[PDB]
């Protein structure tokens, strides 16, 4: 049965609620982005209207084979009427096609559902600025002060410098990058660009990337592993066993692997700086874990919410335990007292 935090009061609407069957009294199902915990339950046998971004709509059709007639893409930053209710989709700064949704209820209330997001000061100059928000459905993934990580720009700098140094010292080194969903494409694209290579990958991952409206994508990626010196592999294979096996497959073309695992947060972040990060090494293989996040840090989340000044906050992440719930409510109260709303 669908939880309260996926229901939008005063509407026939749900958000990211596809694993509950036919929800009683839902006329439109919104989908914030193409991640499996969020789309869980959609399939080619869905016959209700799905509202989403253009990019999410490419993935639903091409990867899940949802039929076209049920796919309702909307432009961003544009006032749209759905089943008689004004809505706006905003860029969520998460993965490609990820949105936040503003609902303007018939009774005068305004609600923002963040989906998954990485808060940024640029959001303070979208259509959010223009009016007041009564209720906030917030991505609280990293809602605790210990969660610090660097900017995406600093992390990509580190990865580009690291890769270019290694391959310039050894032209026979291969760079491998792990992936398990869409998101974080800048990691492997930035490294390939500095090396003047295309990125090689499976046909299934190549297909996925073709749905994302990345400009000039044909100039950047390929299914020919031989012609490429940056390879993508499933995240599960990013370990000494899995990478040894892959090196076997390259026909003596390479004698060293340098690999990147973009993780979320990892406790090494509490004591160490990005400049200081070191790999795990075994023989001719080195693995770097790099904290490339597509969710808000604690400080970014706080700044966003203090700016928005919502009347009520409903967390959508870490809600399963009383201790988590109570911890989050404490921080929301500090924020409101510190800022004065
Ligand atoms: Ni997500």
């Amino acid at each position: 049965t669908c939880p309260f935090y996926k229901k939008i009061p005063g509407t026939g609407f749900t958000v990211d609620a596809f694993q509950y069957g036919v929800v009683e009294g839902c006329t439109a199902y919104f989908l914030t982005h193409f991640h499996s915990d969020h789309y869980a339950g959609l399939s080619k046998h869905f016959t209700f209207p799905v509202y989403c971004s253009e990019i999410t709509g490419n993935l639903l059709k091409n990867k899940l084979h949802v039929q076209e007639q049920y796919i309702h893409p909307l432009p961003l930053d544009t006032e749209c009427i759905v089943n008689g209710v004004k809505v706006v989709l905003l860029d969520a700064n998460h993965c490609p096609g990820a949105v936040m949704i503003l609902f303007y209820l018939p009774n005068g209330t305004v609600i923002l559902h963040t989906g998954d997001f990485r808060a940024d000061p640029s959001m303070e100059r979208s259509l959010l600025a223009d009016q007041k928000v009564h209720m906030l459905y917030l991505d609280t993934t990293y809602c605790s002060p210990e969660y610090t990580f660097p900017s995406q720009q600093e992390v990509i700098r580190f990865a580009i410098n690291t890769a270019f140094e290694a391959v310039t010292l050894n032209p026979h080194a291969l760079v491998v990058c792990g992936t398990y969903s869409i998101g974080k494409e800048k990691v492997f694209l930035a490294i390939a660009d500095v090396l003047g290579s295309k990125v090689g990958m499976s046909q299934e991952k190549y297909k996925t990337l073709q749905c994302l409206n990345i400009p000039e994508i044909n100039s950047l990626i390929t299914t020919d592993m031989c012609s490429s010196l940056v390879h993508l592999l499933p995240m599960m294979q990013i370990n000494f066993k899995g990478l040894q096996s892959h090196l076997k497959k390259c026909g003596g073309k390479y004698n060293q692997i340098l690999a990147f695992r973009p993780t979320g947060w990892t406790h090494s972040n509490k004591f160490t700086r990005i400049a200081d990060v070191i790999p795990q090494t075994k023989g001719n293989i080195s693995i770097y874990g790099i904290p490339y996040s597509e969710h808000s840090s604690y400080l970014e989340m706080k700044r966003f919410v203090q700016w928005l000044k919502p009347q009520k906050i409903i967390p959508t992440v870490n809600v399963g335990t009383w201790k988590s719930r109570s911890t989050m409510e404490k921080y929301f109260r500090e924020w409101k007292l510190e800022a004065g709303y």
